[PDB]
């Protein structure tokens, strides 16, 4: 699986469970084209983002929804939502992991890039 | 100064000086305009920041080029940026700080918002 | 595995790998009692520390051999090692992952704790 | 001011006011000497903490009481307490600035080392 998003809840200690997620490709024409979306799991993971569809070289937005997240359990969140912007398989095919951490006014982000 | 953004190095242990952030208001049209911009100072800080009398309530973006900061260090960073999107004085008047902690695979980014 | 260690590398994109970890649990006058120690593998990763029903209810602290990590890759860090002490298992027992983001002058910790 | 610490809280996004940190130095004889000790104030900062006629190279540690602050809060937060342990001042005088961000299952501290 080369595109994994994994969230956790920092005010509960957990996966965050349920988390809309949404991936988009930058295309030739400099527009974000849709590539996949997403519901993390009870393990706060969302898997096989790339079933039937190409990997390949480019830019990619993974787009959090952390606002939907926390307004669902009572909270008033900063964020509407959590971006992370990067580069894909550049120097050849890779898998990537990234990580959320979540807070109401805070968040922080990892990419685990890993080699196949 | 109702919107200041702080930026530190979570590698050497320091300010991030001279980090280029660019601040958008969401117009109407539903499109991020162009609202201000500027670059870290030598203790991180960007302040004097919001164009004349325009802080209003509103949606706001602000992205920091953290890639262009690894860049000029002579590191690879994963992210094309980082960016940071919230409602600002939607209940009245707050002032905003906007904390970034950067790596070159991860950040971490902090909304500390306090009463006029 | 009811405790375990995830130590992640935010510089490189990576597990941190062969990192030294050693548990304790603060014994009965008050003293921090040697429990379980390891090294996380090639996925950063650190398991079969507690053995389930070895794992009683108790103080207990993970330490994490930062320190060594990056004078092995040729940095000079900043902290001499990363400490996480919490009170384990005072309800009914329940699995922690105890995850670590590494950086020279930073680090970050999180508890994942799930009902079995 | 030769060690400042500095708290935020990521839940609320504001400083953690009234926090209680306590510094040790490490003795002759490898056990943990009161140091310095204080509340942080309306900032989250801790100022007046050393004299740097007095803040001699040496191993300290830097502890915070982040499980009362999050009680008075009637938050049961994860950890006893956030913990960072450093050598300070084996080059020469500096500056060190320990900040540290808090949520109920997740932490993260950096060192900020500027120089004179």
């Amino acid at each position: 699986c080369p595109l994994m998003v994994k969230v956790l809840d920092a005010v509960r200690g957990s996966p965050a469970i349920n988390v809309a997620v949404h991936v988009f490709r930058k295309a030739a024409d400099d527009t974000w084209e849709p590539f996949a979306s997403g519901k993390t799991s009870e393990s706060g993971e969302l898997h096989g983002l790339t079933a039937e569809e190409e990997f390949v070289e480019g830019i990619y937005k993974v787009e959090i929804d952390t606002k939907s997240y926390w307004k669902a359990l009572g909270i008033s969140p900063f964020h509407e939502h959590a971006e992370v912007v990067f580069t894909a398989n550049d120097s050849g095919p890779r898998r990537y992991t990234i990580a959320a951490l979540l807070s109401p006014y805070s968040y922080s982000t990892t990419a685990v890039v890993t080699n196949p």
